[PDB]
């Protein structure tokens, strides 16, 4: 089923469910029927044959081993933050899927406000919560959207829930293009990380797969893992990204740039 008909199938009461649950994803993964039937305003026989069919779609997940309770799915969390993005009017219509990976899947969309742009929904102490955790890598990347506007990465509109809507930019990945001049990509893209930097932000995953490049020049996407210069191992975070995107030239390329050199160049902006 298509994400625009799923959204089709959703009723006020649906809807209201939904709200229910996320706001009370705060202290449970699994929010009690008797919790979701208050909040919502909607008895309790009601709202479990909601939610029964809310599985059925797909849209959450009902668990009883211990208790009566639900969830939402990826599916289920991003059409609900869809929903409050069509609500607050920053988006219309929701359109064909650009692409999906581990981390997120990305839909092209149109919005009267913004023109047409993309959502991105987001996937995924103690090294061993899954709507919590992906709400915050939306707002994460959201958040360091915003502080590096007016450089060379999407304009960022909106985020609700696991969605950021954003600027869509007509550019390939890198790892997709043959450059004649890498030598002067690879310095624009370490130039764009020192921009960061003095922003106060580094990247955290940067890659081959996050730049995009056209005739026209690069682009930097993709910040949900990206953290605060005064964060806990942000500078071996940046040096990690100033290392994998010279490494990747290296191999790709023969570019023949000097990793410490360069670190120590931004650093000491």
């Amino acid at each position: 089923m298509n994400i625009a008909e799923l959204y089709g199938k959703m009723g006020k009461h649906s809807w209201r469910i939904m709200d229910a649950i996320f706001k009370n994803l705060w202290d449970y993964e699994y929010v009690p029927l008797q919790l979701i039937s208050s909040h919502a305003r909607i008895g309790e026989e009601k709202a479990r044959n909601i939610l029964k069919y809310l599985s059925d779609l797909r849209v959450v997940q009902n668990r009883q081993k211990d208790y009566e309770g639900s969830t939402f799915t990826f599916i289920g969390l991003s059409l609900y933050s869809l929903h409050r993005l069509v609500r607050s009017g920053k988006v219309d219509a929701i359109g064909k899927l650009m692409g999906e990976g581990k981390e997120s899947a990305v839909f092209n969309c149109y919005s009267e406000k913004f023109g047409e742009c993309v959502v991105k929904f987001h996937k995924v102490k103690v090294k061993e919560h899954f709507s919590v955790l992906a709400i915050r890598s939306a707002r994460n990347e959201f958040r360091a959207l915003q502080k590096l506007q007016g450089l060379a990465v999407p304009k960022v509109y909106a985020w609700e829930g696991n969605a950021v809507l954003m600027e869509l930019i007509d550019a390939k990945e890198l790892y997709r293009v043959r450059v004649e001049n890498p030598d002067e990509v690879l310095d624009m893209i370490l130039e764009e990380v020192a921009k960061f930097y003095h922003r106060g932000i580094v990247h955290g995953d940067l890659s081959q797969y996050n730049v995009l490049v056209s005739e026209e020049g690069i682009w930097i996407i993709d910040f949900p893992q990206s953290v605060e210069v005064g964060e806990e191992g942000w500078r071996e975070i940046l040096e990690r990204d100033v290392r994998n995107i010279i490494t990747y030239f290296s191999r790709t390329y023969r570019t023949e740039k000097d990793i410490n050199s360069a670190i120590d160049r931004i650093l000491q902006e």
